[PDB]
């Protein structure tokens, strides 16, 4: 009965957008796999924090499926996610099984790259809006967290707690999210 | 020319309270050294995120001093900081030279262990108040961020952005902190 999350960690990922969801989800009793896009080696993030993944994405894929697939932002990280055929297949399969997909900041641009969730209302970091909206395949929102069915998106480092808690609430319900939230000392 | 920050990373540290200040400070142009209390090896944080430090604390001591010394929380992390003579040394030197010391969540309890800043007004996580106030060596505050001279404290993961921006403002001024703040999409 524990819910499961896959967080895909690429070189250049935004480390706050990676660690806040991982930590908050684990606080909720979600079993989170931090999966390295490139393999099991440590990953240099956007502001040079170095994070060691739990597993390679190839190994993590065999242990799925997952209740949520999470895409951090960072412009290089999102570019790396967007160029990956391995990411494409995991996102398609996740949409095809009606599992949640959650992406933050520049992360939603990988949904565009991989043709995931076309027609959804989405948000992104303001500086990623133009890229996301190229071809008109989505509807744009200014909400800090936007959820359209199983496509959950959010805007930036400063929306990461909100984004993480939305994932927790989607998976484990409102009371678990509230119980995780209170010790955080959010405003 | 750039200001310099030391972030001390012990086993069991709160990974959000580590990464948010590192990332925000680097966005502000501060040179941040993530120093592993126990050497250069990867550090397993409170919710099992594994972070590779930039340097050992032993080397970082030699490479100092710093414009700010930062103590993340996490109860095991704070306990390890509290039991380290090296941390003591660094904090006493920083206090002596009138440099900023910044501690969040359970982190300020290491100030207590090392007899730093006695008589200051401080905040902590609510659950760390008891420990911090044992013996009456500080005055307690319920402000999200508290600053009494060069002792800067804060309360939890959800105050980490405010804590980090307060460090930026102290080192680089109000306009740099505002400029760093805007792209984060804080509320």
């Amino acid at each position: 009965a524990s819910k499961r999350a896959l967080v895909i960690l690429a070189k250049g990922a935004e480390e706050m957008e990676t660690v806040i969801p991982v930590d908050v989800m684990r606080r909720a009793g979600i079993k989170v796999t931090v999966a390295g896009l490139a393999g099991k080696d440590p990953v240099q993030c956007s502001r040079d924090v170095v994070i060691c993944p739990d597993a390679s994405l190839e190994d993590a894929k065999k242990e799925g499926p997952y209740d949520v697939v999470v895409l951090p932002g960072g412009n290089l990280g999102a570019q790396n996610l967007s160029e990956s055929a391995a990411v494409k297949e995991i996102l398609k399969e996740q949409e095809n099984r009606k599992g949640l997909i959650a992406a933050i900041c520049a992360g939603p641009t990988a949904l565009l790259a991989h043709e995931i969730g076309f027609g959804s209302k989405v948000t992104t970091h303001p500086l990623a809006k133009d890229k996301m909206m190229n071809g008109g395949h989505y509807t744009y929102s200014e909400n800090r967290v936007e959820k359209d069915g199983l496509i959950l998106t959010s805007r930036g480092p400063g929306t990461s707690f909100e984004f993480a808690l939305a994932i927790v609430e989607a998976l484990n319900g409102k009371e678990v999210a509230a119980q995780v939230k209170a010790p955080l000392v959010l405003k």
